[PDB]
């Protein structure tokens, strides 16, 4: 039926309704970090972050995501391998059932506990919907996140989650700052790849971050008790919602840092 992360729905079913699935750049991808190769062209990554505007926090059935204002550029990502300026839209998380699993990239096949994406796109292109047809439309920042010690700016948005426990729930959420998300270096990996989920579009300049960081045992179960399932619908807990690693084929994952 409508994609999800089952056994019946899962990643290895969407090629049937998107055959790019099958395609020449797929994200997610292993990280052999003997293979990456140091770029010394590669320019640091900017990322204006202070005049942010967040929007609103949603379960959409297979993440939460937080909405930003994009009307303008306010929160911007420029710099690294990027031409041009990126406006920050959305960020959403992927987790797992269990500590070992979670992530979408791999680094060695290690895998993380979770990972956070924040997607941008392309100011060149006017609006993201014209921004997801183009290869050079968005710019996903990859962030792995560890069990370890608490993340304090995380915990804003764990406090708010049992309010959208089922999909379709929103809640305002405004005044987050997503600078309280980074870790504390910006070196990075970068390749060309595509959206993690439907329609798999390839679109998408990732820029993966070599430092994860660390979120606590409680703070990660919360995500644990979200559920895919709508209001009255039988409880399915919202976990292992990432899609595996995909072949490289005919890619160079680039390194920012030696
Ligand atoms: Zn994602």
């Amino acid at each position: 039926h409508h994609w999800g992360y089952g056994k019946h729905n899962g990643p290895e079913h969407w090629h049937k309704d998107f055959p790019i699935a099958k395609g020449e750049r797929q994200s997610p991808v292993d990280i052999d970090t003997h293979t990456a190769k140091y770029d010394p062209s590669l320019k640091p990554l900017s990322v204006s972050y202070d005049q942010a505007t967040s929007l609103r926090i949603l379960n959409n059935g297979h993440s939460f995501q937080v909405t930003f204002d994009d009307s303008q550029d306010k929160a911007v990502l420029k710099g690294g391998p990027l031409d041009g300026t990126y406006r920050l839209l959305q960020f959403h998380f992927h987790w797992g059932s269990l500590d070992g699993q979670g992530s979408e990239h791999t680094v060695d096949k290690k895998k993380y506990a979770a990972e956070l994406h924040l997607v941008h796109w392309n100011t060149k292109y006017g609006d993201v919907g014209k921004a997801v047809q183009q290869p050079d439309g968005l710019a996903v920042l990859g962030i792995f996140l560890k069990v370890g010690s608490a993340k304090p700016g995380l915990q804003k948005v764990v406090d708010v989650l049992d309010s959208i426990k089922t999909e379709g729930k929103s809640a305002d959420f405004t005044n987050f700052d997503p600078r309280g998300l980074l870790p504390e270096s910006l070196d990075y990996w970068t390749y060309p790849g595509s959206l993690t989920t439907p329609p798999l579009a390839e679109c998408v300049t990732w820029i993966v971050l070599k430092e994860p960081i660390s979120v606590s045992s409680e703070q990660v179960l919360k995500f644990r008790k979200l559920n895919f399932n709508g209001e009255g619908e039988p409880e399915e807990l919202m976990v292992d919602n990432w899609r595996p690693a995909q072949p490289l084929k005919n890619r160079q994952i680039k390194a920012s840092f030696k």
